[PDB]
């Protein structure tokens, strides 16, 4: 058996990267925070980075976060930052909606620079608030993007005096000097990428509603994940109804059906069940109470 | 303003093609049948054709339908058929998931033949039960597919004796004989296609749940429809909850949010509201009862 709990994850002290993803307002952001909070109780320090363009990480903790890692107010070991994509005009010029799917060299480089920073901070574990868009796993092309750049750059190093200062490239670029930045970012990117592909160090937590369109987008994201080689073994099924009002009962009979499907398809998964709450899960005190149900199965 | 009723549509006696689309088990099939049943009351005769691979058109009426138009059991002017796609091995050989998105010449031709049949029957109006897949509007490529064929076919017809029957093509294809079937299938496809692009003659009715993923997939499918120039001005919002049980009330508060969004975006639309019923809408009597609500807004 595999209990309906994220306990197996919280207990892993070798985990360094924990992704949280889910498409279409199923409560991905709420789960990212809840998982982070519950991790602060067990790990030395927890960094919460967000690739999400809505930056709901703020509206959630009701506190403004930037590209600088700040401390989540009610905590001492929990910190959060919001990463900016930083795609360039060049990035764009270099490229139905899969037309903007491949990252540019400038965007990939910027992310590598942020991972560099993050490593310096020496945060114990990192909860990765993924983007609930079409490009959830876009950052997984950064290794191949930088390698292709490092290659086209080295192939150019072979194209190289009396002329002195006037004898350099027009535009001022220093090839052997960029070949360093590029090699250094590529190495940083590759370290983290092979960490991602290590089940002992990196796992992916799916969030979903018990509707069709969500259950679908979920199996579709787990396929993509399994292809890239990123471990996933936990599904959080959010906004569930639990047992004098008839029509509300019918809506629950349907949940039971979708819920049986999930329990069948993902037998090998922890399937965590969260109840729809009556108020928004916004406060820190509310996020706490909500987070408890990630480790202690809810009961009426 | 625009009342929450499909009444405006049932009143258009110039309508010949009425599409029903909706992705993800939101009650598309049920709407297609309901809309036809309501149409049979006002129009001389109604044909219900289905591109939906699931052929839920049977499970809905509890009656087996084929590629031959049969009469729906409890009716006298309502008939249903289920179109088979008929993609060939060639078709496949000639080609993410947008890899099988362009139809083959053999599939396009087959559908043209069916449209040909259907025009012979002289049904007053047709309800078009679309496929709730990623290929909902796939048939709209048939004109361009057949035109490219008729072209490549005509070009070979300029590159073609004392050889007698030995002077034929190998394969036995008769070019001038095919240039006819192809011209005739193109002409049937074009007729029907320029009808689709006529608001007086063709409109598209969308079906959806009040969830995000569906409200999204809906604005997405309307965009594509508008691009192809196919008229759309009605949304059916299915499975809604209506006003001692607290947690169900919360689930309704969320619907209210989604429903307000819909009323705002689709101000120019008829936004029909359907309740979640306690039993499946399967029987003919149950479909009738459901279909009445497409023209008489539901109240507690
Ligand atoms: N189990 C739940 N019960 C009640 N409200 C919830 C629940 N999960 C999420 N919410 C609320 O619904 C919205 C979900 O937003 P969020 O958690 O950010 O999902 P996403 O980040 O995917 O949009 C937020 O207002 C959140 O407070
Ligand atoms: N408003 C409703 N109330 C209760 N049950 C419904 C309603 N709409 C659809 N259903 C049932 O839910 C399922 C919807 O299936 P269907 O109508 O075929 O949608 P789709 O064709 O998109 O799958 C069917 O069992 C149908 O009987």
């Amino acid at each position: 058996l595999m209990e309906p709990t994220l306990q197996s994850i919280l207990s892993q002290k070798t985990l360094r990267w924990i992704f949280v993803g889910g498409k279409g307002g199923v409560g991905k952001t709420t789960t990212s925070c809840s998982l982070a909070i519950q991790l602060a109780k067990v790990r030395k320090s927890v960094l919460l980075i967000s690739t999400d363009p809505a930056h709901n990480l703020s509206d959630a903790f009701g506190q403004k976060f930037g590209k600088e890692a700040r401390l989540v107010d009610g905590y001492s070991n929990l910190s959060a930052m919001e990463i900016d994509p930083n795609g360039s005009i060049q990035d764009l010029l270099a490229s139905q909606d899969l037309a903007f799917s491949i990252p540019g060299v400038d965007e990939a480089m910027s992310f590598a620079e942020v991972l560099k920073q993050v490593k310096s901070l020496s945060y114990e574990v990192i909860v990765f608030d993924t983007a609930p868009t079409g490009h959830t796993l876009r950052f997984l092309q950064f290794p191949t993007v930088l390698e292709k750049a490092l290659a086209k750059l080295s192939q150019l190093s072979s194209q190289f005096s009396i002329l002195g200062a006037r004898g350099g490239l027009p535009g001022g670029q220093n090839i052997d000097e960029l070949l360093q930045k590029m090699e250094s970012l590529r190495e940083t990117i590759s370290e983290v990428n092979t960490q991602f592909k290590n089940p002992d160090m990196t796992t992916f937590v799916c969030v979903c509603i018990a509707e069709f369109l969500s259950l679908y987008e979920t199996e579709r994201m787990i396929q993509e994940l399994t292809s890239y080689g990123i471990d996933t073994h936990a599904i959080v099924v959010n906004q569930l109804l639990f047992p004098g009002c008839e029509q509300c009962n019918a809506r629950r009979k349907m949940q039971k059906k979708y819920l049986e499907q999930i329990e069948e398809l993902y037998e090998d998964f922890n399937v965590v069940r969260m109840p729809l709450l009556v108020e928004e899960v916004r406060g820190k005190e509310k996020l706490e109470k909500f987070s408890e149900m990630l480790v202690h199965p809810y009961v009426p």
